[PDB]
């Protein structure tokens, strides 16, 4: 029962709630319809919405309970503009009245909700991610913030479906907010700064921890495949390749061998920032394949899909990933060869989500038959003695029973991202 929830579908940006908000889109805001719908915000007067709550649901009380929900992805730092990223608070959704209501802000690496009463009184809380982490869950990838307030308590922050953060709010008195919610970038110094929303809903009570999760299920949308982003994967579109696993390398070609070799990736370091470089190694294109599913160009790939993985940086011919037939063993090397249809050799695979479907993992399967079954993974090229190096492309039914046992499946070697080049993401 969300009182107000933001969609974007049939061309129009709409309140699917059933509460009636009506909706004022600037002239400079970009719209998709994937699932709910998205938009991105730019810095620029034009690029803005409004969205205007009727009187059943305008928030303007001392005691009642409320939360808000949203998904959020926002751009890396300029590493040469660290200051000003970690310095300027500057608000992205707001309902205020006359200095009365809540508001979201960033400021660099925080994401900060506010609360402001008709006395002027103000609380603050935040959830802060690492710009040092090697690999980051949170930077340039979207991820879902639930706020919750319990005006005779506190206020909570759960990200990806878990409590972060609390903070006493008991000592507010009435805020009086607007009926408008503005969308907008406020005080913003960086010109080039945009955000993407989505899946924007008020709720008019205090969501509980069970609450949240089943929201953070259901709109995690855990039938769809998606990138290292948390966008949905797409046919022919250049993608490198993540190990969740060994997040510490990427794949190469090796010639000599016909192989994916594991080399560690490069980073960048200074005494402010820390990140491993993503855009490193083999470039995979995903293909239809024959008699699959019928898809026009950079439709989204789903997981009944048959598929090809083309590579498209090897050579100036198309590569493509293959699988010996009828290999007779555990484990065998992936073959990168060109295009061909050698009958020693298969090529047709399917992406799947077993487990951790609210993740941004895949698995690559081949299942030929009995003779021809197995996950893609990483295997040792030496297993008794740190080596970045000692590792390859490899697919095994090692992994068809791992995937089923009573463990945690968050960093089997089996588990795959796809890393598309996005705006939000510059690197050297």
């Amino acid at each position: 029962n969300a009182i107000l929830s933001l969609s974007y579908r049939g061309g129009r940006l709409i309140d699917s709630s059933g509460y009636g908000a009506t909706m004022n889109v600037g002239s400079d805001v970009i719209f998709n319809d994937i699932g709910n719908g998205q938009f991105k915000l730019n810095n620029s007067e034009n690029s803005n919405i409004t969205a205007h709550q009727s009187k059943f649901v305008v928030y303007d009380s001392m005691f009642d309970n409320f939360s808000i929900n949203f998904w959020v992805r926002t751009p890396k730092y300029n590493n040469n503009d660290i200051q000003t990223y970690l310095q300027n608070e500057y608000t992205i959704i707001s309902c205020i009245k006359n200095d009365s209501g809540w508001k979201v802000s960033i400021k660099g690496n925080r994401i900060i909700w506010t609360l402001i009463d008709v006395n002027a009184k103000s609380k603050s809380i935040f959830f802060e991610y690492s710009i040092k982490d090697n690999i980051s869950d949170y930077i340039n990838k979207w991820f879902s913030i639930t706020i919750t307030n319990d005006r005779l308590g506190n206020a909570n922050i759960y990200i990806n479906g878990s409590l972060k953060k609390s903070e006493k709010i008991l000592n507010l008195d009435r805020i009086n907010s607007s009926n408008d919610i503005d969308f907008k970038l406020i005080n913003c110094t960086d010109t080039t700064k945009f955000v993407w929303i989505k899946d924007f809903n008020i709720f008019g009570r205090e969501l509980n921890a069970t609450e949240v999760s089943s929201l953070y299920w259901i709109q995690s949308s855990t039938n769809t495949l998606k990138d290292f982003w948390g966008n949905p994967l797409r046919y022919d579109t250049q993608y490198y390749l993540f190990n969740q696993g060994m997040q510490n390398i990427y794949i190469k070609y090796f010639s000599k061998a016909s192989m994916g070799e594991t080399a560690p990736r490069t980073n960048f370091n200074n005494a402010a920032i820390n990140y491993q470089n993503l855009y490193l190694g083999l470039r995979f294109i995903i293909k239809k394949a024959s008699n699959s599913r019928n898809i026009n160009n950079d439709n989204i790939v789903r997981e009944g899909d048959y598929i090809y993985l083309n590579i498209d940086n090897i050579s100036d011919e198309s590569y493509r990933v293959y699988v010996l037939v009828n290999s007779k063993e555990i484990q065998t090397q992936l073959f990168l060869a060109p295009i061909n249809d050698d009958p020693t050799f298969y090529d047709v695979l399917q992406i799947k989500k077993y487990y951790e479907k609210t993740t941004y993992n895949c698995q690559i399967l081949c299942e030929k038959d009995t003779k021809t079954f197995g996950l893609f993974g990483i295997g040792k090229f030496v297993k008794d003695y740190w080596d970045t190096y000692d590792n390859y492309f490899c697919i095994s039914q090692w992994y068809l029973r791992r995937i089923s046992e009573n463990i945690n499946k968050l960093r089997l070697g089996c588990n795959w991202q796809f890393i598309p080049v996005d705006e939000g993401w510059t690197e050297l």
